[PDB]
């Protein structure tokens, strides 16, 4: 794994095995990294953006590719993780947070440029804490006698969800499935959510000062078909002895969005197996 | 005990011995933990919610299962307890309360992931004090090189009682007992009480930002039958020499709710034995 | 013995008689020395490394081969032993410790190049005390008009145990025994423990500046089968009159690791016979 | 005596004559040494641990067996004694204390391996002063061309008393005597007191790094029956002319623990005879 440059087959295989729907994410991720990781000269690190609705698999997919790259998954000493609240709660110690940030970066990357960093809960940040990293995302071949363009920086959020929602019902109201929705959607309004001078969108506004991001990538509500997928596949994978009635109860005993149609889920495949344990309790 | 994974028989036995009514709680608890504790891969810690009326046995049942798991019950070094007021009175020292919180957590859990935490008196809290724990309730296999998904976090309150009351008289007014009331009841209005921007419900509103809770579980007023149960069973268990007249006085000398029906208790089995000591005084 | 070059049969015989499990150690040791001792031109002394969990037989196996080589075992004037604490407690007298070290070396080896040195308790050392011996582990045919490449230097520790543990439950969690685990395991993480700038791992970091070590060799927790082996074999060897119930009490009256599975021992065959004397006391 | 290997009869006889209660200690000691002293190959010295409450006979029993082994008792040149405070007061001269320790050891043991050492007042020690002796408690057949595995090292303390107390009232509250309490009791919590990073328990924490101890052995409060035993037996042994009223005054004129039950003694048979001299004064 760690001694394997990821071939396309392994990743399309993995996602097609476990990922439900999200054709966009398979296309994007597969071709994007498969070009990137095979490139000995990326010219830049990987600046990925994610937002939308939960339980669609953000930390899921990040975990998966983390496992395919390194056996450590998240256990790898290379793969070192940060969080907003656990590390960076307050606007008091912003400077310490910046210095500690820069140094912990230089440590892990100076171990190897193929190390990976991820952030999470980015609705609770303070733009000084981007002001210490934009130079690291210059396409410069180096900084301080070190190159960073092999590493890969990945973000997470949920803002801008309202656009992917009302668009989802837009085309779906057109007698259509999001398979037929294309990858291109209104990246202008995404730029607004990302220009949105709310601290969530203001953070990424000052980051998008130069589109240091590579690719905006929203996920979508795992439709009740996906519920049934992560009910059948999971409970049959767990020796759970599920049957049909339990999968009548996916929709007989769940709330979807909006009420007036009862379509878009509230969790997808996040709270699915707990409620399925109720359906063991039946 | 501590070297015993709890079999179903032991727990249904215990609850059927000592717990009066609360069929819902026996079903929920028994199957829920019995699936959870036997699961070597829970994918998440146990995020339990409780609210409703007192004296129905919240701290009672938590105590019981604490004893069945570990001989320490609450004496266990693993089982380390926090309280709102005793530890976290003021909105002044919120930050210290968060840091001390995180560290005391990491201590006990780093002793073992099967440690247990409980909170109480959650009507007196401040949402910063959830903002330090939501990452711990990611389904992440780890944080900071440590996994938390085996541990079990349990909360307590009494808000939202009005719904379980007016529903209780709803179906009971229908010529019916809450045995015939099903577990499913209006979890939407429960979400409102849990969305209720009152600090009690606002706390759990920002927690229910992702339904990090597993199962909402209300208790109900221990009906005067339950009084008579925890009068006969207790006083016969205590060598008290109770007789019939003392159990005429359970209702001849007590207030129930509402007045116009005199049905729902005020304490259930909490103040029962003190008033029974009056009936020794007769 | 001392006039015997160790044939393979004698050593595989001895280990297969007395050593329980540790297939890796039989393979490694047997072929390694059997090639080494029979080699009139080793090109280097034997640079052995050991770490892991106790009571698996480090000082046991070193004792055994010491006996097979020379009748003295440890009594041999050739076989002269050093210890961290007994000889080299403080960082004050480091220089005296280095000079005395070099001279005591030159004495014993100048008696014969087939002399043996062992160290122990290597978590309490100071890198100056390797800085006097790395030249002795050049593959040079000589130093100061003397050759050292026939002698054999052996170390001991317990650091890096966490890796052999979590790996042991890794493959064992895979429905598997460590017989099916191969000798190859993650020698990268072993290099980290051996790069671990802790003084224990920093010592061996500056030693592994050139991999002057030959073979990393961890031992593993002597599984409760091995307990029962060194209960039956020992007590039947001691005329102890053991029976079945005493070997019910190996697990009825012992702690294993983790609690949640009760698998990996705490001592293996170290404290076994004392507790068995309790089972005489029964 | 010194030319006598202790037969079982002599020791069970002696303890059954003079020792009051402490069935556990008779079983442990008798079988343990009787197997040990008769063993020509112990494989280790005797690593005994003692803690609990005073006046139950620690220095008493150590004295007794010291007398049975050698006529010198404590007068023997073989039996050479150390104390924390008298010899090892300060953390200033720790090194001198270690060197003097090692040398005085080597002296007495080189006189004979059947020499005995005891320590006392071990709540006032400094872990450097174990760091010089753990090698002596390797099961090695020798060190420095000398074997130590015949000698016997014995410790004393009073920490961890709280566990033997609250357990004593646990089973005693169960309608029961500690005769019916078994030898097995919560050796986990004993390990905590012995892991207790207090210097008293931290000392023995770094010793229990390898369970170099053989057997944990607590004593218990000599119950008022034992008072009356060491009142009748002693005063009748002393020609004191005791009568009944004096043994009404054992409890009419003494404090026990807790107040609310007045059960567990404060001294047992330590201050007993002085207060009995008051009852001569009556
Ligand atoms: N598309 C999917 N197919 C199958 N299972 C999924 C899918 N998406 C999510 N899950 C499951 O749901 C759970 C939640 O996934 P994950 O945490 O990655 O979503 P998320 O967007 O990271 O949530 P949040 O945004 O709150 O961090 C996981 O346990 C995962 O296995
Ligand atoms: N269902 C029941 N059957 C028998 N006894 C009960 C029951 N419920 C409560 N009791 C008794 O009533 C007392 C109160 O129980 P408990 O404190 O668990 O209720 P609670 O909901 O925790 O109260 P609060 O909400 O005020 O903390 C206990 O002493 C318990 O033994
Ligand atoms: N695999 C085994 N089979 C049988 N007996 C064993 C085995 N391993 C250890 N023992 C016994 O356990 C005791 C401890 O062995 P030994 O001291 O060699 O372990 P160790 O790793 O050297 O301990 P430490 O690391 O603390 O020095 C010895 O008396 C030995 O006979
Ligand atoms: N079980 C017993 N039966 C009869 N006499 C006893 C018993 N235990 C103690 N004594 C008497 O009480 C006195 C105190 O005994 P001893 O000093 O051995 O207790 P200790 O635990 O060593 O005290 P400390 O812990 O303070 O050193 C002695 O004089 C002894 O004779």
């Amino acid at each position: 794994g760690q001694k394997r440059s990821l071939s396309r087959e392994a990743l399309q295989k993995d996602l097609d095995d476990n990922l439900f729907g999200q054709h966009l994410a398979k296309k994007i991720i597969l071709n994007a990294v498969f070009g990137f990781i095979n490139n000995p000269k990326p010219k830049k690190p990987l600046t990925l953006s994610l937002h939308g609705w939960t339980g669609t698999g953000k930390n899921f997919v990040s975990k998966i590719i983390a496992e395919n790259i390194y056996e450590g998954g998240l256990n790898s000493d290379y793969v070192h993780l940060f969080v907003a609240t656990l590390h960076f709660p307050h606007a008091s110690n912003i400077t310490l947070y910046k210095d500690q940030l820069q140094l912990w970066i230089r440590g892990n990357v100076s171990a190897c440029a193929r190390s990976i960093f991820i952030f999470d809960e980015m609705d609770k940040m303070h733009a000084g804490l981007i002001d210490a990293i934009k130079p690291f995302l210059d396409y410069y071949d180096l900084v301080d006698g070190v190159s960073y363009q092999k590493a890969m920086f990945i973000f997470l959020s949920n803002a801008g969800a309202e656009r992917i929602t009302d668009v989802a019902l837009d085309f779906w109201r057109s007698g259509k499935q999001r398979e037929d929705i294309k990858l291109k959607d209104i990246e202008h309004a995404l730029s607004v959510s990302v220009f949105n001078n709310k601290n969530s969108g203001f953070w990424h506004s000052s980051l998008i000062d130069r589109n240091l991001i590579d690719y905006f990538v929203p996920f979508l509500p795992l439709e009740y078909k996906h519920l049934k997928m992560c009910i059948r596949v999971e409970m049959q994978s767990r020796g759970y002895e599920i049957d049909e009635d339990i999968v009548s109860r996916v929709a007989e005993e769940m709330t979807f969005f909006p009420k007036e149609e009862r379509v878009f889920s509230d969790k997808g495949c996040k709270t699915v197996f707990t409620k399925l344990d109720y359906y063991y309790d039946d």
